[PDB]
């Protein structure tokens, strides 16, 4: 289990618009949205709060469609 995922390197408040630094890249399961994606996230607004070591998930991310 080699997909790896998005996942919150700190505390994203809601309605945070996402920065680089937020964003770490680990394999985790349930998957999430795909590391690979991080570059296409950055300035979009997630809808809840996400705790540190969060999977963030495509229904957390307003605006996103993969």
């Amino acid at each position: 289990m080699a997909q790896a995922s998005v996942v919150a390197n700190q505390l994203i408040p809601i309605n945070t618009h996402l920065t680089l630094v937020m964003m770490r890249s680990e394999v985790v399961t349930p998957v999430g949205i795909p590391a690979e994606d991080i570059p296409r996230l950055v300035s979009m607004q997630v809808n809840r709060a996400v705790p540190l070591g969060t999977t963030l998930m495509p229904d957390m991310v307003k605006g996103y469609a993969a």
